[PDB]
């Protein structure tokens, strides 16, 4: 039915990009369909199944940004707020004029892209952001930034008075039920996680680093993601404050170009066209300095638009795309780096393919 549309998309697309085995979740009103495909492991042979955990690199950020938000909600962060007021050590800092939202924006004055070399701990990265200058206009240009989402997660875990960790496994992703989700794989499950391949057909596997928790350490299940999305949806029962922290994460933000930034979330408004998608998954959006216009109104979240989250290490590249106005959103994970145009082109076809969208 489903997976009439579905199953020759993934075909075509596992062959053409050579990508060993993929899980995709879709969420729908009338239930979820999860579907797995091929190996988790290349060289094994090991089927992908309802247990296999993917790497889902910078898709951690949504999860960041969700906790983030329920701080925000229980009245324990305040997200416009300088960041320097949760964490005092950076006080007299250029995080005197950063807030969380900024940071949840890509907004923080032109914060690099990754963590740099010298940063090997947790105080070589308060000493780093304590000396480092802006390069952009705060609030006014927006940098794709782990260091940025890394300091919102840390600067929630101050606000919560907790282990970032624990701290989103008891607020966020228990009661989601995300239950197979891991920022380390315990010994048990180590026969679950799938090896990565990279865009040379090398096994590759995500090492620790600074901040990969907050910026994109997890590793999970296509069903466990799905939660996230039901949730988004409102196709989930949930806590009260759970629920209107996840709605707040669609807020649009900011206009950068033609893009919505949202906290974490990224969005356009339909109908739109795979080449604006394209773009937004693109050299010129993710690393160069894109202008951003503040949005305060701040928009409520909109039913009228394509939400989406590209995430990747090494050798995973995962996607999510969410049509709230259609009660519709997709998972695709695969052990495999392939091309973000590629994501966007399956994901396209899918939605359009279940007609969720109309491709004119
Ligand atoms: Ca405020
Ligand atoms: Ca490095
Ligand atoms: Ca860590
Ligand atoms: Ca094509
Ligand atoms: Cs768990």
């Amino acid at each position: 039915q489903t997976r009439e549309v579905l199953d020759p998309i993934v075909a075509s697309l596992m062959e053409a990009q050579q990508i060993p085995g993929m899980a995709i979740a879709l969420v729908r009103p009338e239930g979820t369909t999860i579907s797995h495909y091929g190996a988790a492991d290349r060289e094994t042979g090991t089927p992908v199944d309802d247990d296999t955990l993917f790497e889902i690199g910078s898709l951690s950020k949504t999860l960041t940004a969700t906790l983030a938000s329920l701080a925000e909600v229980e009245g324990k962060l305040d997200f416009d707020a300088p960041v320097s007021r949760y964490l005092p050590e950076l006080e007299g800092s250029a995080f005197d004029d950063i807030s969380g939202l900024n940071l949840g924006t890509h907004t923080g004055g032109g914060l690099p892209l990754f963590v740099p070399d010298e940063v090997t701990d947790r105080a070589s990265l308060m000493a780093w952001y304590r000396e480092w200058q802006p390069t952009e206009p705060i609030g006014e240009s927006r940098t794709y930034s782990n260091l940025g989402i890394g300091l919102l997660g840390l600067e929630t875990a101050a606000s919560l008075d907790g282990e970032f960790v624990p701290t989103m496994r008891a607020k966020v992703l228990a009661p989601l039920g995300m239950q197979d989700t891991w920022y380390d794989v315990p010994e048990a499950r180590m026969a679950d996680y799938a090896m990565g391949e990279d865009k040379d057909g090398q096994p590759t596997r995500v090492s620790p680093g600074v901040l990969d928790d907050e910026a994109y350490g997890i590793k999970t299940t296509a069903a466990d993601l799905a939660k996230l999305v039901r949730a988004n949806l409102h196709l989930a029962d949930v806590d009260a404050e759970l629920q209107q922290a996840i709605d707040a994460t669609r807020q649009g933000h900011y206009r950068v170009g033609d893009m919505t930034q949202a906290l974490i979330w990224e969005q356009y408004s339909l109908p739109v066209a795979p080449e604006t998608l394209r773009a937004g998954q693109g050299y010129d959006m993710i690393l160069e300095p894109n202008a951003a216009e503040a949005l305060e109104p701040p928009q409520s979240p909109r039913d009228d638009v394509w939400v989406n989250k590209t995430g990747s290490t090494q050798g995973f590249g995962g996607y999510i795309v969410m049509l709230p106005g259609k009660h519709t959103g997709l998972v695709m994970l695969a052990n495999k780096n392939y091309p973000n145009d590629a994501r966007v082109e399956a994901a396209y076809r899918i939605l359009s393919g279940l007609g969720a969208i109309d491709v004119p």
